[PDB]
């Protein structure tokens, strides 16, 4: 564009989603006290904004008792919020507060109707905008009757409070029509769903159900996740983890990780366990239940001395989304490849490109990239650097010529190219 972006602080990384704070922080400090001993540990993912709770008083299915102005004294007073919230706040990271009303029911929305529980969300907004909030997540909105209506309503308090403040949305669906009807009144609004989550398959299918989205889309910002809550690990097999951190750190619009994300962590790695909420594994301590389970390799701890840990994959992704220009706001080009390939470029006026290689598939591939469509100010050189592969054995900061590309099964490939020559 030749015109520098006012990017919002939702653009300029991923967002981290905390939806138990018991299992999340462990036992004795489940507890919003207890989550602000971790805040250096979410700066050291550079994750822009954590995605909180629902934390608010709900008896079960019953709409006479839940507020959503109530913290649930379980995890602490309204000082306890205040203070984390200034604690977050000093280290860049900002805060959404999830205001799923009947969170600990079946119908998060109740089945008795709407008016009364929507005017709760919408009183609860004012409240927690001027205690400083920077934001709401709402979510199985599908179940929502008027959705669009009241996600237009609740966007528009919000950004009338303030610019920098926003709504994300979750659904359970994974239907593109369904989708883009929820996005139809609500321009603003960024919406996580299952939409990506059906993929776990071929190179081009993903391609296709990228640029699908785009396409439909315009030129609107948004979000890449493949569920409303969901681990990585409840849709992808372990050999496609890396692939899809690599994948969603760089495309177009603002990554959404679930806690647990950046180590693989795996409800179905450890017998009796939610899927809803399972323990974060900090360390061989984190799961005193079945005592001497847990491995180093599991843990935050073990992943963060090793190099070639998916936490250490996590962490360099991220630190290149927050920083680099076109990672943050370049333009998506994609193009065609080999069989089980996904490749596209990242490009931002002059600064330097990215280009991504995936390879979906379980065999090694040539890469056979065919630009041709390409723009020709962001047209691929004879050679770029090796940013980073997903698995060793690559001379990482070295140039690779793109016409002998080859990808080994499984592997994804960043590569970085300058402006011109």
């Amino acid at each position: 564009g030749s015109e520098l972006p006012a990017q919002k602080w939702w653009h300029t990384g991923a967002l981290y989603r905390i939806g138990d704070l018991q299992a999340f922080q462990g036992h004795g400090a489940g507890n919003l006290a207890g989550l602000k001993g971790r805040l250096d540990y979410l700066s050291s993912l550079k994750v822009k904004g954590l995605v909180l709770g629902p934390i608010h008083k709900n008896q079960k299915d019953d709409v006479a008792q839940t507020d959503l102005l109530q913290i649930d004294p379980n995890f602490g007073s309204k000082e306890d919020f205040d203070s984390l919230l200034q604690s977050a706040k000093k280290k860049s990271i900002r805060v959404i507060l999830d205001l799923t009303p009947n969170y600990r029911g079946e119908n998060s929305w109740f089945s008795t109707q709407v008016d009364t529980v929507a005017t709760k969300v919408k009183d609860a907004l004012e409240f927690w905008l001027q205690a400083g909030v920077d934001g709401f997540q709402v979510r199985d909105i599908e179940n929502l009757k008027d959705a669009s209506s009241f996600l237009a309503e609740w966007q528009n308090i919000t950004k009338g409070f303030s610019e920098d403040r926003l709504l994300i949305a979750g659904t359970n669906s994974s239907d593109l029509q369904q989708i883009l009807s929820l996005l139809e009144s609500n321009k603003d609004l960024l919406l996580t769903s299952s939409y990506l989550s059906d993929s776990g398959s071929t190179g081009e299918h993903t391609k296709s159900l990228v640029t699908q989205y785009l396409n439909a889309t315009g030129n609107r910002w948004c979000s890449w996740s493949l569920s409303q809550a969901r681990l990585l690990t409840s849709f992808l097999p372990a050999q496609l983890l890396r692939l899809y951190q690599l994948m969603l750190f760089t495309l177009p619009g603002t990554p959404v990780f679930s806690y647990g994300d950046e180590i693989g962590l795996d409800a179905a790695a450890l017998p009796g366990q939610p899927m809803e909420a399972p323990v974060m594994l900090w360390d061989e301590s984190s799961f005193p239940d079945i005592p001497g389970a847990v491995s180093a390799n599991m843990t935050v701890k073990g992943q963060s001395e090793d190099p070639g840990s998916l936490l250490s994959l996590f962490r360099r992704l991220s630190d290149q989304r927050s920083k680099e220009r076109s990672l943050l706001h370049g333009d998506f080009h994609a193009f065609s490849a080999g069989p089980g390939l996904f490749s596209y470029i990242r490009h931002w006026d002059q600064n330097e490109r990215f280009l991504v290689v995936l390879n979906f598939g379980d065999v090694g591939l040539s890469a056979g990239l065919q630009a041709s469509d390409l723009p020709a100010s962001a047209s691929l050189p004879a050679k770029a650097d090796l940013l980073l592969s997903t698995q060793p054995g690559r001379e990482e900061g070295s140039p690779l010529e793109l016409e002998r590309l080859k990808l080994e099964p499984h592997e994804g490939l960043l590569l970085r190219f300058p402006y011109a020559a």
